[PDB]
Parts: C-alpha cells; sequence; structure tokens
C-alpha cells in the first residue's frame, strides 16, 4: 500500500515591463529566475523522484526577454554599472532596496550590515553593495560554482560583479529548456495558468462572491469580462504550445479559484485536470477527504491540495532546523499513511518561489534533505501530475457544484471588496468599455488587485504605476 505525494509548484510574476518605456520596473523576475525558477526543477537532475511545475504565460515572456538580452530593468543597470557612473537616485534605490530585503536570511552577510551603519559610501562600498545584493540571490547551481566569490563576502571588483552577472545570465538563457527536459524525460509534468493570472470566477460571474462573503460591497459591474475570460484561458495554451509543442491538459487555477462557472470553461476549453484548495472542498461537500480524486460533473478531474503539509513549506517551516522540519513532514505523511486502508493521493501546491527567501541558506538544506529522504522511503511513490491523472488504484469521488473561493480563507477578500480594492475594479470596468487592446488582459491580473489597499506593501507605488499605465495603454 504506497502514499502517492504530488508536489505542483507553481511560477508566476506578473508584468513589471512599463508599456510606454519598456522598462522593468522592478528586478523580481530577474531575481527569482536566477534564484528558483531553474533551481526547483533542476533539483531533478540529483534527486530520483517526480516533481511538477506550473508556469504563467505571462512570467515564460519575461523570462523569455532576459534571455534574449532585451529586457532593461532599472534596478539591474544600476547593478552593472561602475560606481563611479551610478545616479544619486540609483544609490538611494540600491540602498532602499537593501534596506527592505535586509532581514532576510538569504542577505546576511557581515558586509551588509556594516555598509548599512555607513552614512556615505565609496566606490568600494557601492561595488561590495551592487554585487551582494546580486549574490544574495544566488540559486543552488551557481552557489557550488560560484563558492570561492560567496566566501569573500567584501571586497569585490567590477570584473568579478560582472563575472557574477554573466553566470546569472546563462541560468536564466537554459531556463525554459530545464522546463522542456524534465518534462520530456517524464521526471515532471508542467502546467500554465490563463494568461495574465486573473481571478477567472469574478470575470465570468462576479456575484460568486457572494456565495462565500455575503456581506461584501462590489463595484457596479457595467460591462461583461466573460470572453476576455476566455481569451485568458485560450492564449495561455498557444504560449504553453509555443514553449513545448503541444496543449496543455493541466492548469494551476490562479489562486486556486475555483466556481462552477470556471470549471465549465476550463472543461471547455480542453483543460483535463486542475488543483485547487481543500478550504473548497470543505465548503462544498460534507466528506471532504482531500485524498481522492475528484470528478466534476464528470468533465474535469480535480484534485484538492493537502492546505496543511502545503502551508508548512510555504509559511511554517523557514522557523524550523532544516532536519527537524523533514522529520515533521515525513511523520504526517506517514500518519496519513496509517490512516486510510486505500492508496492516497497527497496534493502538496504553492509557489516555488516565495517561500526560500525566508529560509536559512535559501532552503537547500532543507529541500535536499526533504528530497533525499523521500527518494528513499519505498512506502511514498511521487507523481507527475499525468500519473495522478491516471492512477487506477486510488479512491474517486464525483462532485456536482462547488462554492466559489480561492486559498485565501476560501473567498475573495484578498482582491475585491473594501473601499480601495473595489476603486481598482471599478477603474478596470471603465477602461474595459473603452478598450482597444490585449494590454486590457494584463490590468486584469490578480497580483495588482492583491497590492492595493493595504499597507505594509513593499514597492506599492510601482504596482500601482504599473497597473493605471497598463489600464492607460489599453484605451489608445
Ligand atoms: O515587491 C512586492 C513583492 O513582489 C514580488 O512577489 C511576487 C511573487 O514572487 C510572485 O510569485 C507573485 O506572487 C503572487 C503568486 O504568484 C500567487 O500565487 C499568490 O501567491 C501568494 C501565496 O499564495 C498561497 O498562500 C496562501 C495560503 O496558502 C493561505 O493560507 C493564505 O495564507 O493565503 C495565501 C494566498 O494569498 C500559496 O500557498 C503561497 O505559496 C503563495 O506565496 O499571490 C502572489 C501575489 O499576487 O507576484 C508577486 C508580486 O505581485 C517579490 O518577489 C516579493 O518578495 C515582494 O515582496
Amino acid at each position: 500500500k504506497k502514499l502517492f505525494l504530488v508536489f505542483w509548484w507553481h511560477m508566476h510574476q506578473p508584468l513589471y515591463r512599463e508599456p510606454y518605456t519598456g522598462e522593468y520596473l522592478l528586478p523580481w523576475t530577474f531575481f527569482h529566475a536566477v534564484k528558483d525558477y531553474y533551481d526547483m526543477p533542476a533539483y531533478l537532475k540529483d534527486f530520483e523522484i517526480k516533481l511538477n511545475f506550473n508556469l504563467t504565460p505571462v512570467l515564460i515572456d519575461q523570462i523569455q526577454e532576459y534571455a534574449q538580452g532585451k529586457a532593461k530593468d532599472v534596478f539591474l543597470e544600476a547593478i552593472r554599472k561602475d560606481p563611479d557612473d551610478l545616479e544619486k537616485e540609483e544609490v538611494e534605490k540600491l540602498i532602499e532596496f537593501t534596506k527592505l530585503n535586509y532581514e532576510k536570511p538569504i542577505y546576511r552577510f557581515e558586509r551588509i550590515r556594516e555598509l548599512m551603519n555607513k552614512e556615505k559610501l565609496n566606490r568600494e562600498e557601492l561595488l561590495d553593495l551592487q554585487t551582494l545584493n546580486l549574490l544574495a540571490w544566488c540559486g543552488r547551481t551557481l552557489r557550488k560554482d560560484l563558492k570561492d566569490l560567496l566566501n569573500k563576502g567584501r571586497n569585490y571588483t567590477q570584473e568579478e560583479k560582472e563575472y557574477v552577472l554573466n553566470k546569472y545570465f546563462e541560468i536564466i538563457k537554459k531556463t525554459l529548456s530545464i522546463y522542456r527536459e524534465i518534462k520530456e524525460e517524464g521526471k515532471g509534468s508542467v502546467s500554465t495558468s490563463p494568461y495574465y493570472h486573473p481571478l477567472i470566477p469574478i470575470l465570468l460571474n462576479p456575484n460568486c462572491v457572494y456565495e462565500t462573503t455575503p456581506n461584501v460591497k462590489i463595484p457596479d459591474f457595467a460591462v461583461s469580462f466573460r470572453e476576455d475570460a476566455s481569451k485568458h484561458v485560450e492564449l495561455a495554451k498557444e504560449k504553453y504550445f509555443e514553449i513545448f509543442g503541444e496543449h496543455p491538459v493541466y492548469m494551476w487555477p490562479p489562486e486556486a479559484s475555483v466556481s462552477n462557472e470556471a470549471l465549465e470553461l476550463y472543461y471547455e476549453k480542453g483543460i483535463n485536470m486542475l488543483a485547487t484548495d481543500e478550504v473548497i472542498l470543505k465548503n462544498s461537500v460534507e466528506r471532504a477527504s482531500p485524498y481522492l480524486r475528484y470528478y466534476f460533473r464528470e468533465l474535469i478531474s480535480v484534485f484538492f491540495r493537502d492546505k496543511t503539509l502545503s502551508d508548512l513549506i510555504g509559511f511554517s517551516y523557514h522557523a524550523w532546523n532544516a532536519e527537524d522540519a523533514v522529520r515533521d513532514f515525513i511523520g504526517r505523511l506517514k500518519k496519513i499513511h496509517e490512516s486510510v486502508d486505500f492508496q492516497p493521493v497527497v496534493f502538496v501546491v504553492l509557489n516555488g518561489e516565495n517561500c526560500w527567501e525566508y529560509y536559512e541558506e535559501n532552503g537547500i538544506p532543507f529541500l535536499e534533505k526533504l528530497y533525499s529522504t523521500l527518494e528513499k522511503e519505498e512506502w511514498i511513490e511521487t507523481l507527475t501530475l499525468e500519473e495522478a491523472m491516471r492512477k487506477e488504484d486510488v479512491k474517486t469521488e464525483v462532485i456536482e457544484s462547488v462554492k466559489a473561493g480561492t486559498w485565501f480563507d476560501g473567498n475573495f477578500l484578498k482582491w475585491i471588496g473594501n473601499k480601495e480594492k473595489n476603486e481598482y475594479w471599478k477603474i478596470l470596468i471603465e477602461a474595459k468599455k473603452k478598450a482597444k487592446n490585449d494590454y486590457i488582459l494584463v490590468a486584469e491580473g490578480s497580483d495588482w488587485f492583491w497590492w492595493q489597499g493595504e499597507e505594509k506593501a513593499p514597492f506599492v507605488e510601482v504596482f500601482d504605476k504599473l497597473f493605471r499605465s497598463f489600464v492607460r495603454r489599453a484605451q489608445e
């Protein structure tokens, strides 16, 4: 009797490319490409397990632009320059970026602490600040190759910084090829999402928010977004086909977001399986075991992720010693294995790039220990999405209706339903009436609404500038 374990690592960035200048206004796609997007599939070269990945089309576009040398990334330009050529504004931006990342374990360099404690920085100090900001985002592969430069910790020269940059761009240029390779070798399945990561259930039917939050106020949806919902899915299928040569049959719904209407749309678009969150199952049925394959109206297969396990990795284990965290995770799988007489399917689904910056050494000791341990436990079989979809010796159940929601508490409150988020929707609704190009689709991405109307939010003004620039461009 096996336990079937399915990892599905979701990779996404909103479009940081300002449409009028072409400038990438934040470096997050670059930094997660060099830290996570190559290295997460690359674990499959060293560990004999299956791991699955979701890549959004808008992320793929940006990886392609960086790989082609075409991305004009304003923060990265300030890193590359000789410090003697740095603008006053660029020095301020380098300092602020460091301050915002300062407490993350991947920034634990003694030299960064000294530099931040200085009033004015000379050329040699700025070179270290530039290069250490680069090296903080070093991924597993290059932590081996650049080991000696990493152990320097200070006193970096322009030549050394340029060397690091060249190795980083080499990783980016190989990234889409590693996803093709692990897919063709059967080491994992690759899925995609509707193109700009929108909330499909809201685009199809804004009133579905009232299934979980009846007291919420929403704007007047005086225009239909239903055909845009279809476009996001269709364009995503075409982009995936561009990269991999086949149409996708698995999709990750952005924010785990499903509704009866959304599931019908994914079925109509030829999607054979998706996953969503355990809270949706709990809201939709009484007997909510997430260890079964579900069939929605015999049209599409649905798995519900194990929320506990997914959130342990995504939010809890950064605060743990790595061996203890692996012991805890394996112990939880053992208890699931002992708790049922059938073979349970255990979906672990979360973002593949967001939690690691908070782990010691970018979570590399944790993942290496976790993957090494899993590959030797003969009662665990990790599966591709294709294998999870086909497995005959699992329990199944038919489901006829779901209550619409997301993996955020089963509801949509992170993107709609307060004064400030509703103004964004009102802006989008009015722009849609006058839209003349697909930049309206860019503005439908979930990220813009995530950041709106939130205190904290690092670089909130940049996301607001991007959203409103896409809204403006869509009407020209
Ligand atoms: O400067 C701002 C900000 O920018 C950059 O962050 C990027 C991310 O790197 C990028 O991935 C993208 O983030 C979006 C995710 O792609 C999207 O999936 C969603 O992820 C949020 C988390 O969702 C789940 O967590 C849920 C819990 O499970 C549940 O308990 C409850 O807590 O709710 C959570 C959902 O809200 C996944 O489990 C978890 O792993 C995900 O992390 O939304 C993201 C935001 O739209 O885009 C952002 C920028 O928009 C930069 O990389 C980051 O450090 C920086 O602060």
